[PDB]
């Protein structure tokens, strides 16, 4: 029931839609690959990578791809606590890899398959007052409902493997990437995407939908000086189970339990018993209560949700012993993790288990009045409030000791090391630790409600549609009072729906960042020392590390302005939308002293323009032949997008540094975006279903403008006799950072997907489907990286092939 302003502001992408688009994963983000207005962050699709299961990062509109509304069924899907880590970068030392690192599950608390979702409603602008907290758009995954008739199911299986992903690879990083050494670079893997689901009646007016999909991946990884192959494994499983009683009343109690619990076993280079696993996502229990009264709609909901983003390593202590080294030797380290001549360090064990989580009751209570009609103009009234109450809770479990500094006696004096029974930190006749540092069991704790009310008016008088509307909000975290106009406009100018136009001025605030309270302590540890291994530990001395705090803060916010025309020409809708978003008091880092104590800290520094010209042409019926169904949709866009240098809520303001880029002197904070922002893009989804042979070809062909990868200068560029860039300044005396330009071509995307169903017996089907991901196989840059010395760019995957099965009844 979306009014018209706004539905040209959403892209509603059904289960059959996501059957027919070729798919790798189908993360809730790979399906917004068909919105013209969502840039992918330029590593999400990787030819390093193509083990991964996560979701794919996003923007909109140029806005941060953390400050985006990820919703599963009309609650957050988002994480409030570091959703944005690494800029989404994946960065060789996991979230979890080092003692004090605050875990990270990506923007996404959840990550849900395409096989779950059966509507993604995909919000790029004029968002109505009922979403909120996001700086960007909302993807609203809509997971399967019960049927209160059918009886019917599923059961699919989905692969690929190395040998079916052809890999397209950079020189510079190809033996790193093929000796397996690395955790992000996948020369073998195989991914097994496994599905159920039950949809039942358990009485006429009371169905369950029952939801299994277990997405993994297993990935070879090698120690190469530990000298071992150990299988890395990605795991998203997903368990959902939604009931719905339509009562007598026509109003219906929705019960949507789910269980979304993803896994990601990595290792620690080179270090023995050093795996850990990254555990994330967590569960769900709502109930929602659809009233259908006389007034109209009052659609109210409670519901549970819990998030655990954890690392638990195999070891809950961590020790550097030492294999050999001038004046020593030892028989007991078996083991190394260095290749040095001289001497070795040999490395043993991890840093225990620590996670962050999220405990958060929601209420809503989401009303639709029916259209009442004051003054000549028609009023839908919608209105609408929900109180999220939260605790956050960062967390070590136990005591984790990790070695410090090792004393090894040489020659004659070796025989001095006698440990103490128990301990961890000797070994006997060998070496000890003479220092040892506890990162102690903790405990930071955020309790934290986030109100928000909403009035959405739309209204209508001689052929306008007006759609003005609030959203106000309060977060206790910054004790923010956010207030959210919406306004969103649309006329049919010709007396009919065939020429219609429509816009819209939004601000839209985003979610907390509670990382830098989570982190308030996060690498306090205490070091212990002792003269000889059969000593005490001495003397506890406390190191807080960098130390991280919570400041007075504005929300950051995102003003947009929006305008378009939608035309019925000659048998296709033409749909153009111009939005045009200022990103403003976006999250950076600080360093700032309180009580004496240096203390990183969040500011409001960051800003973003985005700007997109984006057009869908779709027909207004499916064209019909002899052989076939053919259905099409042609979106594009053209964009432009700009930041300080303020990546994310950890990058600090380096906005003032002096670069020379697009060969002129200038500051940091002038560069365009080098994440995101390819400048253009056109594809061509085109379905076709042929009843002569069930056979279903859906295929997408995008061009899209080249990557331009920029790499800096090793050496900065003294201005004063350095560079003609610096007539952009001549009063400076200073050094610049250079970038230079590398403009990849222009690239044809070619991906197919084929599905062929074969009917078992008259009520079942067995399916076959294939997609054919770049099926060119062309080379397409998608990065670069580091200086002129070393530029290493990153490529889109090659042909990958993913076979799929799913019987249905």
């Amino acid at each position: 029931s979306t009014p018209t302003s706004q539905s040209m502001g959403m892209q509603i992408i059904n289960a059959e839609q996501i059957k027919k688009m070729p798919t790798g994963n189908g993360s809730v983000t790979e399906l917004l690959k068909n919105n013209p207005n969502v840039q992918f962050s330029n590593t999400a699709s990787s030819s390093n990578i193509p083990g991964e299961l996560a979701p794919e990062n996003v923007s909109f509109h140029g806005e941060k791809f953390y400050n985006n509304n990820f919703m599963v069924d009309g609650l957050s899907n988002n994480n409030n606590i570091n959703p944005g880590a690494n800029n989404g970068e994946l960065n060789q030392q996991p979230d979890g890899y080092s003692p004090a690192d605050l875990p990270a599950g990506g923007p996404q608390s959840f990550w849900i398959n395409s096989e779950l979702i059966e509507s993604l409603e995909v919000f790029d602008s004029n968002i109505s007052a009922k979403y909120g907290d996001f700086t960007g758009g909302v993807v609203d995954a809509k997971t399967m409902d019960p049927k209160l008739d059918k009886s019917s199911g599923k059961i699919s299986y989905r692969t690929t493997r190395d040998s079916w992903t052809k890999y397209h690879i950079s020189e510079v990083i190809s033996e790193e990437f093929y000796s397996g050494t690395n955790l992000y670079y996948q020369p073998k893997f195989k991914k097994h995407f496994y599905s159920a689901t039950f949809n039942q009646p358990l009485s006429d007016k009371a169905g369950f939908i029952f939801a299994y999909n277990r997405q993994q991946s297993d990935i070879p990884y090698y120690h190469e000086y530990l000298q071992q192959w150990d299988d890395q494994e990605r795991i998203n499983e997903t368990y959902l189970l939604k009931g719905t009683y339509l009562t007598d009343s026509g109003d219906i109690i929705r019960m949507t339990g789910m269980y979304s619990p993803h896994e990601s076993k990595f290792y620690k280079k080179d270090v023995k018993n050093g795996g850990f696993t990254n555990s994330g996502g967590g569960y769900r229990f709502n109930m929602e209560w659809e009233h259908n009264a006389s007034w109209g709609k009052m659609t109210s909901l409670a519901g549970y949700q819990y998030t655990e983003d954890k690392t638990e390593h195999e070891a809950d202590s961590y020790q550097t012993w030492r294999r050999f080294s001038s004046g020593f030797v030892s028989n007991v380290i078996d083991w190394s993790s260095s290749g040095g001549a001289n001497g070795q360090n040999s490395n043993i064990g991890g840093y225990g288990s620590f996670a962050t989580n999220t405990s958060s009751f929601s209420l809503k209570q989401d009303y639709e009045l029916n259209p009442v009609s004051w003054y000549g103009i028609n009023h839908q009234i919608d209105f609408g409030w929900e109180t999220d109450f939260y605790t956050s809770r960062y967390r070590r479990f136990s005591d984790v000791y990790t070695g410090g500094v090792l004393v090894v006696p040489t020659g004659a004096s070796a025989g001095s090391v006698v440990c103490q029974s128990g301990d961890e930190l000797c070994i006997p006749g060998e070496q000890y630790s003479r220092t040892r540092i506890l990162y102690p069991e903790r405990n930071v704790q955020v309790s934290n409600v986030n109100y928000a009310a909403y009035l959405q008016n739309s209204m209508s008088y001689g052929r306008l549609e007006v759609t003005p509307g609030v959203r106000v909000s309060y977060d206790d975290f910054l004790e923010n009072l956010n207030i959210a106009p919406r306004f969103s406009a649309s006329y049919d100018v010709f007396g009919d729906r065939s020429t219609r136009l429509f816009g819209g001025a939004n601000r839209y605030y985003a979610g907390n960042i509670l990382a830098y309270k989570m982190r308030q302590g996060i690498g306090s540890n205490i070091q212990e020392s002792r003269i000889s291994p059969t000593a005490p530990w001495t003397t506890p001395t406390l190191r807080t590390g960098t130390n991280y705090n919570v400041s007075d803060l504005n929300t950051p916010y995102s003003d947009e302005l929006s305008l378009g025309l939608s035309q019925r020409v000659m048998s296709t809708v033409w749909t153009a939308k111009w939005v045009n978003r200022q990103g403003k008091e976006q999250f950076g880092r600080e360093t700032t002293t309180i009580d004496g104590q240096s203390y990183r800290v969040m500011n409001n520094k960051g800003h973003t323009e985005g700007n997109t010209f984006s057009l869908e042409v779709e027909p207004i019926s499916p064209h019909r032949f002899s052989f076939a169904e053919v259905n099409w949709k042609l979106g594009a866009s053209v964009t432009k997008n700009k930041s300080n240098s303020i990546y994310y809520y950890d990058s600090a303001n380096q906005d003032e540094q002096r670069v020379i880029f697009d060969d002129k002197l200038m500051y940091r904070g002038d560069i365009d975006a080098m994440n995101f922002n390819t400048p253009w893009r056109a594809f061509l989804n085109v379905n076709t279903y042929f009843p002569a042979v069930r056979l279903s070809w859906d295929q997408r062909v995008g061009y899209t403008a080249g990557y331009k990868g920029y790499t800096t200068s090793s050496i900065q560029v003294q201005c004063p006799g350095g560079s003609s860039a610096c007539n952009g300044d001549p009063s400076f005396v200073g050094g610049a950072t250079e970038y230079f330009p590398t403009q990849y071509d222009d690239f044809i995307s070619y991906d197919w997907r084929f599905s062929y169903s074969q009917p078992v017996y008259k009520t079942q089907t067995l399916d076959i489907t294939l997609d054919v991901l770049n099926v060119l196989d062309n080379v397409v840059e998608t990065n670069q990286t580091g200086t002129s010395n070393k530029p290493i760019v990153i490529y889109k995957p090659g042909r990958q092939f993913w076979l799929g099965v799913a019987y249905t009844w």
